[PDB]
């Protein structure tokens, strides 16, 4: 029963790459795989892959005997700069397992609870900002989230302070790091980089990760130098040793490392809590629910470690909001061995596959007719929901190692925002996502009314 796949226009010798010519690509093969279904294929000079939408299709790909993470041509592209740090090496590259041993205690529930006192203090900072505002003035939102989530991951993971609440304007990391995801993004469809067209690309690049070094090298110089004895993900870097191989990391990966838990440590969950709110305002009845959870459960000025644990609503809101939206829309596998998918499509050992989150979590066989309807009831009973039907964190040993770390500040974040403010969209909002690789909303604005509950 071997099925033709079937395939997008295509452009000549370009294949089916000038397809990737937009600002929005993942929008774009969401509505290929609209029109295609399940699988579709997906050629560029020199390379093929298959772009799966199925939960069918997706519970076999998630076999970790038969695939393995892929480094999809936008992780080439961000390796660049994160080389083999956790997000961007290969699974048999020694240090892949190698810093995964040492990192994975840095977000246990010991790690957590230990990071929960520097979550509270920017997400305070946050909450004050607010209630700072004056009458009609409104809040921007993903800038808020990113100022939130790049700050959390600095203090907590690092000991640094980018005090993005004192700016106006993104953290210089933020200007390069955007622009680095964007040149990323936007290589993806150029069919010859090496045309002296883009040398201006290139020096920008450049310049844009030498910026980012230059933090990097910040953070590891005031922690050298420090007085202070911390114990954290920085500490777990340059202190922590591999139980099989018995090393420590060295100095080269250590820098990958702190430009990748920097990076991917706050840019997907600054997208979660920008879409987390979008849907609440646009579902008053939902955001009531969750308001009213935060009220019971955060009885203190301040939230605790445990009172964040019982904020289960609120945590349901974020999975549907990771169901609509996940952050980090794709990730990439290759065949181990030849194999065939869904009994129909037979694959050779190294053939690719990417999958395709947002389309996967809108599969009708799964969630129901109700499919574009905000739920956050659907996550009720994670048992009556079908394996691999959910996979915004990735897949296996390769799964996202922040996903508690992200989860936990969200959650903490959200639960703050509910119990202190009211919230309107003043200017019923027409959601609009930027592709920096990473998805976001771009233009969300709210207005918020303080119930002046003290701090
Ligand atoms: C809601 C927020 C987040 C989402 C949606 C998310 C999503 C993902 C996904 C899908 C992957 C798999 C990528 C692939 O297979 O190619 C991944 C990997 C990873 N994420 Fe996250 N992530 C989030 C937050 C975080 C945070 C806060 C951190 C750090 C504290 C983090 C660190 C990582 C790392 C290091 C990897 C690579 C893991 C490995 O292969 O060993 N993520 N994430
Ligand atoms: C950084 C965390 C999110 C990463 C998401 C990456 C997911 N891409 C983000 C933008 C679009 C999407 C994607 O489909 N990319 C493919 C594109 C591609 C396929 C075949 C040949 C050439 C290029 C790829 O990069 O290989
Ligand atoms: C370098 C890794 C990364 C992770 C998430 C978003 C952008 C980049």
């Amino acid at each position: 029963t071997i099925k033709e796949m079937p395939q997008p226009k295509t452009f000549g010798e370009l294949k089916n790459l000038p397809l990737l010519n937009t600002d929005k690509p993942v929008q774009a093969l969401m509505k290929i795989a609209d029109e295609l279904g399940e699988i579709f294929k997906f050629e560029a000079p020199g390379r093929v892959t298959r772009y799966l939408s199925s939960q069918r299709l997706i519970k076999e790909a998630c076999d970790e005997s038969r695939f393995d993470k892929n480094l999809s041509q936008a992780l080439k592209f961000v390796r660049d700069f994160a080389g083999d740090g956790l997000f961007t090496s290969w699974t048999h590259e020694k240090n892949w397992k190698k810093a995964h041993n040492i990192l994975l205690p840095s977000f246990s529930q010991q790690a957590m609870k230990g990071y929960h006192a520097m979550m509270v203090d920017i997400a305070v900072q946050l909450v004050q900002k607010w209630e700072r505002l004056n009458a009609d003035e409104h809040i921007e939102v993903p800038e808020d989230m990113t100022r939130l989530t790049l700050d959390t991951i600095g203090l907590c993971g690092f000991n640094y302070r980018f005090n993005s609440f004192y700016r106006d304007q993104p953290h210089p990391f933020i200007t390069s790091m955007v622009r680095a995801l964007d040149e990323a993004m936007n290589k993806l469809q150029r069919a010859n980089p090496d045309d002296p067209a883009y040398d201006e690309n290139k020096r920008q690049f450049q310049e844009d990760i030498k910026v980012m070094n230059d933090l990097v090298d910040k953070i590891i110089a005031d922690r050298k130098a420090s007085g202070e004895q911390s114990d954290d993900l920085l500490t777990h870097m340059l202190n922590g040793k591999d139980p099989e191989t018995g090393e420590p990391l060295d100095d080269e990966n250590i820098r990958y490392q702190i430009i990748t838990f920097l990076i991917a440590g706050h840019e997907t969950t600054s997208g979660l809590l920008s879409f987390a709110l979008y849907f609440l305002v646009k579902n008053p009845h939902v955001l009531q629910k969750a308001a009213e959870e935060a009220a019971r459960v955060l009885v203190d000025p301040v939230p605790s470690y445990k009172q964040v644990k019982q904020l289960k609503y609120v945590g349901m809101v974020l999975n549907e909001a990771l169901r609509l939206w996940p952050t980090a829309p794709a990730f990439s596998l290759y065949a181990k061995e030849d194999t065939v998918l869904g009994g129909e499509y037979p694959l050779e050992k190294g053939d690719e596959l990417m999958v395709l989150i947002p389309q996967l979590h809108r599969d009708k066989t799964i969630w129901g007719d109700d499919v574009e309807e905000f739920r956050p009831e659907r996550f009720e009973n994670p048992s009556a929901i079908p394996q691999h039907a959910f996979k915004p964190h990735g897949n296996g040993q390769r799964a996202c190692i922040g996903q508690q770390f992200a989860l936990h500040e969200a959650t903490l974040v959200l639960g703050m925002m509910l119990k202190h403010f009211d919230f309107e969209d003043h200017t019923n909002y027409e959601l609009d996502i930027k592709e920096t690789l990473t998805l976001k909303p771009e233009g969300f604005v709210v207005k918020a009314k303080s119930k002046k509950i003290p701090l």
